[PDB]
């Protein structure tokens, strides 16, 4: 007879893992009540109240965010949090808006999904500080009336007088026990042409540089509308200069360090947002994206009337999460199955492991 | 029983494209000796000898390139092109050498591949000149005693005095009956610290942009060992302007138009190389990269003892290309099979279309 695919994520062997937020976060004290995964499985989870990868990889605590250290090994990756980063934090740093930050987000997640599929180990780590120097502010947002706290990695200083200057920072080969082979870094910076600051329209720009590596960004155009921009660059370990084209500098201070697997292997993602009365963002359905990513959509909206409160406990994921409990041989965008011929609809990629093939066929 | 995958590239259904040179070129006055398709297929190939889409990108015809105006569309696509950018040509622009060469085409391809998994047709275009500029020379390589030529596309130009300058340029949104959604551009640059001319070390760098594009290169460091490098860019149509920091300036002359298909396939690649009395690269091998491309690599040198001549009519290649010649149900890194319960080996990701599952298992 033939089998139906679990709509939801799944795994092939034991060596899978998960990232996410309080909803499979066992230390939250609403905990079985805010879940929704299976409690069994918060183990598998590296998980914080509060938190998102992307949340990590641009702010430590404090101001209104929830940073978390997230690290955890698996062949296979299911990803479930993004929703503590949507336009309902009502965040901008210059004038780039929460569209803006959608598109950073977006940004983001597409870096760090694809990397993830040829990684098996994914750890924030912090970066030893720069090269010493000297008189210089660190940047602020005039975002928010200048409440928007701006990233603390990248960290953009602002010289005191217009000045040449390389500093030096280094991405290790290692982190206790795991192998940076690579390393996923934020380059941000403020387009809209020349900046001004106290009767002086400066020239914005600098740039990262090795022997074998450059990125960088420069304006000098009139000045318009300022937008805070981050690109999310794939780096190998090794020292780098931080350059300045005279006036303004970042350096990074964190970065995801990953390893390298030789088999490429699609991670999962599942659709992370708020209920109705909050605004939510589609940056995971833009971001997981054929054929490195298995995006399992919500179809109907976030509602948990046996959860927590209105945000936790969503009866749909829940189902979703099931899929976790069996020990799967196919998984697929149509879901999980067991060992099976024949499947009662048509699987595509991206899938792996042994895919039943659909019956009408035979 | 359990099929036995036909190791090379494959086709489920006549939607399928082939991209080559003159082994799969009827045009070549040695056919069919000289042919590693099947002369029945040359009608599915964009095919001309002497060439590839590498060459074709950076080159128009002469001082020894033979440039072709590839174009095809296929959901399915067979790449089977590359050698004709070897070690063997002996070619460096600036102090690079070869091996600078081979990266750049690892660049390219990998680019291609993964925009063309993501395309059903692919169409080397070119752009209408800039908005027209003054008090300039074209670009030189300063290999081989001047004699290598530069690339036509981008087009270097020098200013004769330290100016500001943006120029515009515009990519399509379609060509004679191709929608262009998004367009493959080079970047290329000359890295090494500071350009010395006339006994002046001037800066070099200068960038694309548009209000919602930037890409950029610059360097004012000592002077070294100089590197013309390329970087390939994925490009939406539209205006953009071409900007210099003052003595130098690249626009695009050429790109690669590509539509947009909503489920992505994996593109397939064969190993392109010469006989072992010639030096050959792995850049198609370095390039052709799961989970977007699908590597069918020799396993034997290149001998073709029934061909035109020993760089043309390979046995193995010959083997191979016998795949596309049926109708199948699976094509993977295994190779083609057509519809089957059962495989004799597992078959592993890329693959697509519906795909027999190995025996051992049941
Ligand atoms: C943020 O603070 C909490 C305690 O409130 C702690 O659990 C967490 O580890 C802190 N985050 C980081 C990144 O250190
Ligand atoms: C953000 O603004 C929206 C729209 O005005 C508001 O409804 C929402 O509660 C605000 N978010 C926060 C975290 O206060
Ligand atoms: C800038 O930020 C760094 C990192 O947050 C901090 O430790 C340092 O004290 C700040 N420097 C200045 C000059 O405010
Ligand atoms: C930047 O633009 C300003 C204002 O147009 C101009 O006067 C200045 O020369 C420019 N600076 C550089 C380094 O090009
Ligand atoms: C996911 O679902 C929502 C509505 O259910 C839809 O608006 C959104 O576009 C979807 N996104 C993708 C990428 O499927
Ligand atoms: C190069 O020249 C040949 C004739 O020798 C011609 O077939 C080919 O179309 C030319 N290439 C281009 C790109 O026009
Ligand atoms: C390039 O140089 C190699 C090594 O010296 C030589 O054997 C080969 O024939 C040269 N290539 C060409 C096209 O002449
Ligand atoms: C530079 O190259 C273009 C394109 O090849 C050519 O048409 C033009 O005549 C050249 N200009 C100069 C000043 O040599
Ligand atoms: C570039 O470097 C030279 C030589 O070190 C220096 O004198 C010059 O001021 C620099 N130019 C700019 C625009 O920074
Ligand atoms: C392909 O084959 C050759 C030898 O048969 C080997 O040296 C090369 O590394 C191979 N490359 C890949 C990517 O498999």
């Amino acid at each position: 007879k033939p089998i139906t695919p679990h709509y939801g994520p799944g795994h092939i062997t034991p060596d899978w893992c998960g990232f996410g937020d309080a909803r499979s976060d066992c230390g939250n004290k609403h905990t079985p009540k805010s879940l929704d995964i299976p409690q069994e499985l918060c183990p598998k989870f590296s998980s914080r109240t509060g938190s998102s990868m992307f949340i990590s990889m641009h702010w430590n605590n404090g101001s209104g965010f929830d940073a978390f250290d997230y690290s955890n090994c698996g062949v296979e990756k299911v990803f479930y949090e993004g929703v503590n980063f949507s336009p309902h934090r009502n965040y901008t740093c210059y004038q780039e808006g929460s569209s803006g930050w959608v598109s950073n987000k977006v940004g983001f997640y597409s870096k760090l999904y694809s990397m993830a599929s040829t990684s098996r180990c994914i750890k924030l780590i912090n970066l030893d500080p720069p090269t010493n120097f000297t008189n210089y502010r660190n940047g602020t947002c005039v975002g928010n009336g200048g409440t928007a706290k701006m990233p603390d990695n990248p960290q953009l200083v602002i010289f005191d007088a217009v000045t040449k200057l390389s500093t030096q920072f280094v991405l290790p080969n290692s982190s206790d026990g795991v192998s940076c082979t690579k390393h996923l870094v934020p380059f941000c910076y403020i387009d809209g042409g020349c900046f001004e600051m106290s009767g002086v329209c400066h020239p914005f720009g600098y740039y990262y540089e090795s022997p074998s590596f450059y990125h960088g960004f420069y304006t000098n155009g009139t000045a318009g509308l300022h937008s805070y921009i981050c690109d999310y660059l794939e780096m190998k370990p090794g020292v780098y200069n931080a350059t300045t084209f005279g006036k303004f500098l970042i350096y990074p201070t964190k970065s995801y360090c990953m390893d390298t697997m030789n088999y490429t292997v699609p991670v999962q993602a599942v659709q992370s947002i708020w209920s109705e009365n909050r605004q939510s963002d589609d940056a995971i359905g833009q971001a997981c994206k054929s054929p490195y990513c298995i995006f399992y959509n919500k179809t109907k909206p976030y509602l948990a009337p046996n959860g927590a409160d209105e945000n936790h406990g969503d009866e749909e994921v829940r189902q979703m999460m099931q899929g976790l409990l069996v020990n799967s041989s196919c998984v697929s965008p149509q879901g999980s199955t067991p060992l099976a011929l024949y499947s009662s609809e048509m699987i595509y990629i991206p899938n792996y492991g042994s895919c039943p093939q659909y019956y009408k066929l035979f």
